[PDB]
């Protein structure tokens, strides 16, 4: 079903300036599309979705026609606008309940986690294996339980930011760590993961090295940390697990204005992190990596977005596309 090589792209369900992009005229060199976003209203806990353009009836029909020529449709939760907060089982329920609506009304092929508010380790939630804080736990449980709702090919990803994935190897608490319980929470369901390498600053490496975002040695650090695994918290003792490498995906900004704080690096710098992590052949950078002969399972690339790709003379995907094609 799913490719080894993967490209997965957001799509935007709004017009930012990008402009819309109707279902059908997606690129073709997209793999997984991200139908951003589903979000909640006041009680912040029901997800709701409607389509930019065309009836229910006519969207769906696109998805279907996307899911005929092997293409994924996954239903984003998030992003930037979005939020959700389940601090009980009450809130849990409605959440676990209009994610199935949702996807049963116009066949999503799965959902991506991409929540980047409302998510802290409480104080004395330390254990990544096993979380305290009631927003963790819930989501873990309702993730858990929507994936068991439907058969195998059910996709699972997310997209949280550094801090709250490799931003565990410097602190263990509030945001800083917090998608770690998440994680390892779902791990057996989960497709693949795609950090964002953007809008992110900076990065301290298994190496105890700091590095710039947009930069090749920064992409294969935040990567190895997932591909290898690494302590949390300076905690010697407590070690997070490698993930699979077809569970390991980079999040990059399809054009230099998709993250307007930094992170878009150019594919001539990414293709040589790419060939280091993959092949492990270096290319003179000074962060080296944990596995001398690389991780060739790697899975692939996401990028926000497929909208902003195409306002870049789709220099993502054809760029991307091309090296995937070419292994
Ligand atoms: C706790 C936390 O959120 N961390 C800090 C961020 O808040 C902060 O700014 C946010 O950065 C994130 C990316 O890390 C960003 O969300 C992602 O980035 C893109 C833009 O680069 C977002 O695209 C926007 O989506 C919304 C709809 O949700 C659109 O309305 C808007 O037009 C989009 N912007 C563009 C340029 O296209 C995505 O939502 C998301 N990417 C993905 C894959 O989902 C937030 O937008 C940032 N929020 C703010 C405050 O602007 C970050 C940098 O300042 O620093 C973190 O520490």
């Amino acid at each position: 079903n799913l490719g080894s090589k993967l490209l997965v792209g957001y799509w935007h369900n709004f017009d930012n300036g990008t402009g819309i992009i109707k279902l059908k005229d997606v690129s073709p060199k997209w793999d997984v599309i991200n139908v951003s976003f589903g979000e909640t209203g006041g009680d912040r806990s029901t997800v709701e979705f409607s389509p930019v353009y065309g009836t229910d009836a006519d969207f769906k029909s696109d998805i279907s026609y996307l899911k005929s020529k092997g293409k994924k449709v996954v239903l984003s939760i998030g992003g930037q606008n979005g939020v959700v907060l389940l601090p009980d089982n009450a809130a849990k329920d409605r959440f676990i309940n209009s994610i199935q609506s949702l996807i049963d009304k116009y066949g999503f092929d799965g959902i991506d986690i991409d929540l980047g508010s409302g998510i802290y380790l409480n104080g004395n939630d330390t254990n990544f294996k096993n979380p305290t804080t009631p927003q963790i736990v819930n989501l873990i449980s309702a993730i858990r339980t929507i994936s068991d709702h439907y058969g195998p090919d059910f996709l699972l990803s997310m997209a949280p930011e550094t801090a709250y994935v490799q931003g565990g190897y410097s602190a263990y608490g509030s945001i800083w760590g917090a998608y770690l319980p998440i994680i390892y929470g779902v791990k057996d369901k989960l497709t693949y993961i795609h950090v964002q390498h953007f809008n992110a600053g900076s990065g301290i490496g298994m190496d105890g090295n700091n590095y710039n975002q947009g930069t090749a040695d920064y992409e294969v650090a935040m990567a190895d940390m997932l591909l290898h695994g690494f302590p949390v918290g300076g905690n010697a003792n407590n070690i997070f697990p490698a993930l699979r490498s077809d569970q390991v995906m980079i999040g990059l900004p399809a054009a230099p204005a998709a993250a307007p704080s930094g992170g878009y690096i150019s594919p001539t710098e990414m293709k040589k992190a790419l060939n280091y992590i993959i092949k492990g052949v270096p290319f003179g950078g000074k962060y080296k990596l944990s596995n001398q002969s690389g991780y060739p399972a790697f899975r692939g690339l996401m990028s926000w977005s497929i909208n902003w790709d195409a306002k870049n003379n789709f220099e993502f995907s054809n760029n991307y596309r091309t090296y995937f094609d070419g292994l």
